[PDB]
């Protein structure tokens, strides 16, 4: 099923200097009882950051056994609690902070990785989709359509049925689509079940770090402004598509007033959305909705409230 509401579960992606790093000390899986909460709570659909670096120290190799193991079981306690989940390879187009496509990472590096995660994956009834990069952005622009073809070309060696989650250049900005997606409309899918998946936030800069509060002449409707050329740009060529990340501090009315603008746009055009984020060691970051004692969750309620709203079948939107 596609599920309108979804959140992003973040940690297993944390402290990403140290390679290999020590679970439970430098990144974190969800812990047992984990997806209870979130399932009680309405919410069925999680996308889930993962390191590169981490599922495969060495290009070409096999996967990581420790980390891959720790995907394995994630992955079961998704089944166990009817949690949908997104893998996302969560690197920016970079590989130890070398663009896919430089002499030190070949795109055939990058379609090895996708290949080996679509292998161990294929069969896992838990699994929803793959969004094969998280946000190329920088110097991984111009190459990144190439790199794009080669992880679409990996997943489908052993995976010929699921959604590929395909992100844009400028970290899958959502209000710049259109800039630089022409390149994306080459891209060639043998199953043809690829969506298109931006990213948005509403502070001034789109950086989602919400350095300073809305301002005085903040705008509602600016979640609904930011994903329009996107939208618009599906609908021109009949793609379908998806928010990927997009969240808002718990300390002014304005950002929720903005937010459940945006969930009525994207309800309307049936587009998927991952809030950003849960996840099991957020502490007191300014964008988690993870519960914690004393710590505010607004936005929690409007993602319920949408979440009842869901009426659609498939990743809009529809053609009409």
């Amino acid at each position: 099923s596609v599920d309108l509401i979804g959140i992003n579960v973040a940690g297993a992606e944390f402290t990403g200097g140290k390679l290999p790093g020590k679970h439970g000390t430098h990144y974190f899986f969800p812990p047992e009882g984990y997806f209870e909460y979130w399932s009680e709570q309405g919410i069925h659909t999680v996308r889930f950051p993962l390191k590169w670096e981490r599922l495969q120290p060495s290009l070409n190799a096999e996967l990581d056994d420790v980390y891959a193991s720790l995907v394995d079981d994630m992955l079961d306690q998704a089944k166990e609690n009817d949690i949908k989940v997104i893998l996302d390879v969560h690197n920016y187009a970079r590989y130890r902070k070398k663009v896919i496509g430089t002499e030190d990472v070949p795109v055939s590096a990058y379609q090895d990785l996708m290949e080996r995660i679509a292998k161990r994956w294929q069969g896992h009834d838990a699994l929803f989709a793959y969004d094969i990069m998280n946000q190329p952005y920088g110097s991984a622009d111009k190459l990144w359509p190439a790199a794009a073809q080669a992880g679409i070309d990996g997943v489908r060696k052993y995976d010929k049925k699921r959604p590929l989650l395909i992100e844009g250049a400028s970290w899958s900005s959502a209000a710049r689509w259109p800039r630089y997606a022409d390149e994306l409309l080459k891209l060639k899918d043998p199953a043809d079940n690829m969506v298109f998946s931006a990213h948005v936030y509403i502070d001034e800069d789109a950086s989602g770090s919400y350095k300073k509060g809305p301002g005085k002449d903040f705008e509602p409707m600016i979640g609904v402004k930011r994903v329009e050329p996107f939208v618009n740009w599906l609908k021109e060529h009949g793609k379908k598509g998806h928010i990927g990340e997009f969240g808002i501090p718990n300390d002014d009315e304005r950002w929720l007033d903005a937010m459940d603008k945006l969930l009525a746009y994207l309800n309307e055009n049936c587009i998927p959305i991952n809030y950003w984020a849960a996840g099991p060691s957020w502490g007191n970051y300014k964008l988690s909705i993870e519960p914690k004692d004393g710590e505010k969750r607004p936005q929690v309620a409007l993602l319920k409230k949408y979440a009842a709203k869901d009426n659609c079948s498939d990743f809009g939107p529809a053609k009409a």
